[PDB]
């Protein structure tokens, strides 16, 4: 099966890189700790939410697993996705201040600049997460639909679509723009500067954005959720990419 790849792959690649980066003494700087907050938050999503989907594709969407653990499932799931987004809206940031104007940001770039950024991050996960749980585990009619795990809140699902992935998208498209707008012999490093950037936003909105386009279009409006039962799995394939796009570029990833 295909999924059985992504599982192990994701589980690999991200003890890869918190390896990398316990074991090289080079890599200790604040983006480092912030990628490696990012290899978390994926390596959590890989080992307790994506065998759950696996199971849940083996048995034909009728779910094997007792009906106390849907609201915790759903809550994993959008927690871990949510702080992968906003990492990475909070890396082009940074990315930006940094591109833009670089005196001013190695000024200001102490470890309390990641560990704030962390702390935003999470903060940010857990509070745009949190009607999941509580309105869940009790009330198991918002979150089945047909005797599966879905969220069937739709006015949940709109207005948290809006504030996880679609204002950090029109975030990301204008820091990036503008960081494109900003890198206009430094010039041929500004080049593979300008291409891994690329390379990264438009993986991010492949892998994303057809699963958040498709979800809103079912609460607008059986081939909605055919599309959605793969797209869930290209969401996931993101988990997977983001350490090998984010470190394979610094050779020093690759020696270790
Ligand atoms: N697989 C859940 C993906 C996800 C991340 N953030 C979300 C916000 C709302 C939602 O319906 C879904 C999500």
């Amino acid at each position: 099966l295909l999924t059985a790849v992504v599982i192990i792959l994701t589980i690999a690649g991200n003890i890869l890189v918190i390896m990398a980066v316990s074991l090289e003494k080079k890599l200790q700087n604040a983006t480092n700790y912030f990628l490696m907050s990012l290899a978390i938050a994926d390596m959590l999503l890989g080992f307790l939410v994506m065998p759950v989907s696996m199971l849940t594709i083996l048995y034909g969407y009728r779910w094997p697993l007792p009906s106390k653990l849907c609201a915790v499932w759903i809550y994993l799931d959008v927690l871990f996705s949510t702080a992968s987004i906003m990492h990475l809206c909070a890396i082009s940031l940074d990315r930006y201040v940094a591109i833009q104007n670089p005196i001013h940001h190695s000024r200001f770039n102490s470890r309390t600049k990641a560990f704030l950024k962390i702390i935003a991050v999470w903060t940010i996960s857990v509070g745009i997460s949190m009607p999941i749980p509580v309105f869940g585990l009790q009330d198991d009619s918002k979150v089945f639909k047909e005797g599966s795990c879905l969220l069937a809140d739709d006015n949940f699902v709109l207005i948290g679509s809006f504030v996880s992935f679609f204002i950090p998208l029109t975030i990301m498209v204008i820091t990036y723009f503008l960081t494109i707008k900003s890198l206009q012999q430094s010039i041929s490093n500004e080049q593979k500067a300008c291409k891994v950037l690329g390379i990264v936003f438009f993986l991010f909105v492949v892998m994303w954005c057809p699963f958040f386009i498709t979800n809103i279009m079912a609460v607008i409006c059986d081939v909605i959720g055919a599309l959605l039962n793969v797209f869930v799995w290209i969401g996931y394939l993101s988990s997977a990419v983001n350490p090998l796009v984010y470190t394979l570029f610094n050779k020093t990833y690759r020696s270790a």
